[PDB]
């Protein structure tokens, strides 16, 4: 029952993809600050979107048993859903390897969300990262998965 | 709109503390796997708890405008709330500095949550991380704060 | 002779600051691409500016004998000098320590320049990072130098 | 202009190579100290050459949109051009991948140059890193390229 | 001069390596270990995870080491009470152009260092007696064992 | 508890700390022979290892889970060949001004320098052994001086 990096040595390298999303719940004082350009640290969404891409590459360094893999693609979307006072984040990671990139996609979303928080923290300490969840995955033995 | 790493050279040095929490909602399959020791990768809670502490230390590397700071204390708790079918993660970070440690606490919880996910991913890809939020903080200009 | 991280343990801690700059020479093709918004990878200046801030924090990990130290302030500016077909980067770093932060400022500028190259090389592989040089530094026994 | 790590998933993996160079212009005092063995921190060229190799491997961590890839070869040369009062750095990186390694070669040279600066700034803060540029690349769709 | 040996034209093949390391304990460190540590947590559990993490960080620690995609990592940290010794074993696997001996060695060395960190409050004299390779396979030179 | 934690030292004073460790690499005849020739073609083993040690001291917090990250104020590493003994000796002294010791930084510096010696010579002999990584001295902290 001890920790281990699962042996995937005898698995073929195949096209892999994963998509996840996360949301940041906005207060009124954070929504208005966001529309005016932030709290003085710069564009919250721009900094968070790039932070997501970087995070995807740093996933193996953050998740102990995660496999170090070469990434062939990373897309990150950070948008304001004004009607919901919510910030939606989506990330898709791709690779050609023996194991999936769900952690990379999830991590990109979680860190981008953490960055939105960092960029609006001044206006509202109570902002909440609500859900971080997988939306899609394809490539491995189990094939395609849809939320 | 340009990103900036807020200058804190001209700022009061005080004792700082921040506490955050996060949750991972489990499916029946994941709960069962958890109670049996995991999916074969090791104890989900033990590995996630350690991941949280490591993440606290890597915060400045993940959050673009976060200040690199010496951390004097990090406590992380990852617990199974059986009846609620969810795992609760709590993290408290302390330091003596010119800037707060809310991001270290938030990041610790987010990465611990992501690790719980990685450790149970095989049972259910649909597990959800949510409610990553700050619970307490003190030492800043804004003073004491509690959810 | 033998490499060493200079012993500065018994040196008094003082305010430290350093400013450096760097330039990236552009071709007409790269300039044109820049004004249209990039080559398809995104805004070259925006990405490079953040890369610079991040690079300042990673300095000690890149320069072998550099002293690791908490930074209290990081400012990075990336500007397009159109008629000159040049991108200028400037960075100022601050802290309170026993050694200077010249490297952090130099590194921030260099990596930002490297990122500008990455964001535009698809247009022209021959782009050149012309210079990376110090402009100012203060602190320590021996302060106050300016080019 | 939204940032993105270009999708190269379906591109075939091929042998890639890239070579770049950089220079550090010296002052009389830097040159003198360099010839004496440094400023007391150690041999500037030796530490810089090793720093360049390490830098190549850290390229993806420094350049936001760069693809993390497995490097299969890294050569770095750091030499003093006494007459020109200049230090020349050259680096050739290789890999088996879907994208080129121009960034790794450029980064290796830039960081090696930064390290030379670090190893001699105690003698002269005015040293200048100049001409970080690509000299050659090959292996991809575009084919061969060389600075003429 | 230093170089990352060019293995671009070498074929990708299954490669594996196993190494081990020991940490000699004092009576006081053993006593502390048996009681759950010095207050920082379970020494063996933290050390075992540190070893896996170390395997992944090998290329960043060993200058001329090649960065490669690891396919498997196993680490075991056991207390040999009577001997007053903690034994660490690690096996790394991959499909690459170069071996993973460094990954296995580094995993054992860092796990041992972590055992030291987790118990040094009880005794500063703890010793990492040795780190050595036990087996490797997959390369041009094929199989090797101590 | 028995659960991991980065010990709370927030209220402790920031004092001058120092630590010295050593490590050895036992050589085979082939490795010893390779060393005297300048290595196995990857470069000077002792030179690369010495730098690796300094770099390792700085990466200690990133390698040891519960170690406190702190600003190092000094790092010295020596890697020497003890011919008659058929082995390489490594010693490292680390310094800082903090609330916790640097025994880990000194121990890690020696361990990684040793691993690097192995990497730089394993082509000659895979049976090289890293023996005795141990602390020799440390001062600062409530416990005071301590010497092997």
């Amino acid at each position: 029952g001890r920790p281990r990096m699962v042996d995937v040595t005898e698995k073929p390298e195949t096209f892999r993809t994963a998509t996840a999303e996360a949301f940041v719940e906005l207060t009124e004082e954070a929504l208005s600050a966001l529309e005016k350009g932030g709290v003085g640290k710069g564009d919250p969404l721009v900094v968070a979107q790039l932070a997501g891409i970087l995070a995807a590459k740093k996933t193996a360094d953050l998740i102990p048993l995660c496999h170090p893999l070469p990434l062939t693609g990373v897309e990150v979307r950070v948008e304001l859903l004004k009607a919901e006072k919510r910030v939606r984040i989506e990330a898709t990671v791709k690779t050609k390897a023996e194991t999936g990139v769900e952690m990379e996609a999830m991590t990109a979303c979680a860190v981008a969300a953490l960055t939105v928080y960092d960029m609006l923290k001044a206006a509202s300490k109570g902002l909440v990262i609500s859900q971080v969840r997988l939306l899609h995955k394809a490539g491995g033995k189990s094939g395609e998965w849809r939320r």
